């Protein structure tokens, strides 16, 4: 109920492709890179979190509210802004995946 309101909205945003290309922007951040394929990123980076880790902490009844979800999503997209450069296209995706969040929640809640 909670749970699998919680699994709509991640489902969506993962989904989600954008307009003119089609290019479904969630890929990269579906699963980090494991620490011997990438431990600087686990050097810089205190909680890593994708979205795998999201649909386990959801099926595992870790999330109390639609707000902790969500801040584990934003989290996600500010270790990629940490991470990566300004001025990527990952890091850019990472920024728009914030408003796809927030925009399919909304969508869902009502
Ligand atoms: O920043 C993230 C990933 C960056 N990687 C993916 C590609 C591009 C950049 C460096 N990459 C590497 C590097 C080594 C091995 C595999 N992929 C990231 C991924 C999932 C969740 C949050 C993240 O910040
Ligand atoms: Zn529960």
């Amino acid at each position: 109920n909670l749970t699998k309101k919680m699994k709509k909205i991640v489902d969506a945003v993962i989904k989600y492709k954008d307009s003119s290309s089609g290019r479904q922007l969630s890929e990269v951040f579906i699963q980090l890179p494991s620490r011997k394929e990438l431990p600087e990123y686990y050097e810089l980076i205190r909680k890593p979190v994708d979205f795998k880790k999201i649909k386990e902490r959801i099926r595992n009844h870790k999330y109390r509210s639609l707000n902790d979800l969500e801040k584990d999503v934003m989290l996600l997209c500010q270790n990629a802004q940490t991470f990566n450069l300004e001025g990527s296209l990952i890091y850019e995706d990472s920024i728009v995946l914030q408003s796809v969040f927030t925009s399919v929640r909304q969508k869902i809640e009502k």
